């Protein structure tokens, strides 16, 4: 359950970086 | 430390939803 929470943090960070990369691409298009 | 991981999951989810909202606004501008 400790490991499960750790896995979830790691998964959400990966998703966050994927979203940050998307934001950056879209801002490059607008900018 | 269980609580600390839980807090971190909650924080990353909030950040993720903030990024998803930003993506949606930018796509509305492009679309």
């Amino acid at each position: 359950r400790m490991k499960q929470l750790e896995d979830k943090v790691e998964e959400l960070l990966s998703k966050n970086y994927n979203l940050e990369n998307e934001v950056a691409r879209l801002k490059k298009l607008v900018g």
